[PDB]
């Protein structure tokens, strides 16, 4: 199926997701799971974490076209700079909640794909935004966490508030 996208503040967010050790049938069902689940969403990334599963994985498609998809496992990222460029962020685990949010402008990404490829490269704007946000989600962390406790503490409570509607919706 579509698998459900956890929401703040359930406490398996938290979770640091543990590496993957080899790509077997499961991970490929789940890595397709997961880009329909974002498709639907919609949105444009999103990270095992998110559909309770702690795993180093993320999937990705940023294109309008819904056709670029990307696929990283066992990331790693490094900030190229100390030069912070701020973004408009939301998520799909904190519903209709946004904020600005600075993060390192320029990153290397280092992962493999799919197939077991390995990559390396230099990434900007907003890809450079959306890979630090999903491992953010690998490590337990929320773009919420950037902010001031209490702009985060009303957001545990928009979100709350969201989801009893979701449920008497569904
Ligand atoms: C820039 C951060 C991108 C992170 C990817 C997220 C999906 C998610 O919640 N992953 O954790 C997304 O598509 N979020 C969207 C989002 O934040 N957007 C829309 C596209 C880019 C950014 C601008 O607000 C939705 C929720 C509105
Ligand atoms: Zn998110």
């Amino acid at each position: 199926a579509l698998l459900p996208i956890l929401s703040f503040p359930d406490p398996r967010l938290r979770t640091i997701a543990k590496p993957v050790e080899e790509v077997t049938d499961e991970i490929r069902q789940l890595a397709a799971d997961m880009f329909e689940t974002m498709y639907a969403a919609p949105g444009i990334g999103l990270a095992a974490s998110q559909v309770d599963r702690h795993i180093q994985l993320i999937v990705m498609d940023l294109s309008e076209s819904k056709d670029e998809p990307m696929v990283f496992i066992n990331p790693k990222v490094t900030p190229l700079t100390e030069e912070t460029q701020p973004y408009e962020e939301g998520c799909l685990s904190v519903p209709q909640i946004y904020d600005k949010v600075d993060r390192p402008s320029r990153v290397k990404i280092e992962a493999i794909n799919l197939e077991g490829q390995a990559f390396e490269i230099e990434a900007d704007g907003l890809l450079a935004v959306c890979i630090q946000h999903e491992m953010d989600h690998l490590n337990g962390k929320l773009f919420v966490d950037y902010l001031s406790p209490l702009k985060r503490q009303r957001a545990r409570e928009k979100v709350e508030k969201i989801v009893r509607q979701r449920e008497r919706e569904k």
